[PDB]
């Protein structure tokens, strides 16, 4: 769920050719001849999880610390981004 | 990105074990003994493009149509999601 307007260059003209080609196959609008795509062209991006970052409060040796951890979704590898303390309780 | 609060169950406790284990390797706070992860725990999600949807105004046979096209990022299959018209110029 992210939106934007994109320019109407060659990539967008190729999108219009595909749509007219596909509609000609369906036939519900006769035989159509592609002319051009005009402004505006709106584009939605659908996302998927690449990775994560966690911010923790962690007790260690009865003292409280802040830690940031990063995690890859595919390999599940983790990195310590930050570790400091003692910090006051939240 | 996108942010959320998560529960502090076994997955979050193991996040704290990782952070303390890694900090012990660095050594700046001496030898630390993991106790627990406490509230609150915040989680950020990093996103990658899964696919797209394009909303076009396209001239075909000198008539103006609205068309929506989807596009999968990895397999690159495109699909015609909608095609109607004539529509008034935007
Ligand atoms: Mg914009
Ligand atoms: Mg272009
Ligand atoms: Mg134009
Ligand atoms: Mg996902
Ligand atoms: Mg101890
Ligand atoms: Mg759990
Ligand atoms: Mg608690
Ligand atoms: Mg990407
Ligand atoms: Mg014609
Ligand atoms: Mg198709």
């Amino acid at each position: 769920g992210e939106w934007e307007i994109i320019d109407i260059g060659p990539f967008t003209q190729n999108l219009g050719k595909f749509a007219v080609d596909e509609e000609n196959k369906i036939g519900q609008y006769g035989r159509l001849t592609f002319n051009k795509v005009i402004r505006p062209c709106m584009k939605k991006t659908i996302y998927e999880d690449k990775g994560y970052e966690y911010q923790l409060y962690v007790y260690a040796s009865d003292k409280l610390f802040r830690a940031d951890i990063s995690e890859d979704y595919k390999t599940r590898g983790r990195k310590l981004l930050r570790f400091n303390g003692p910090v006051p309780p939240p």
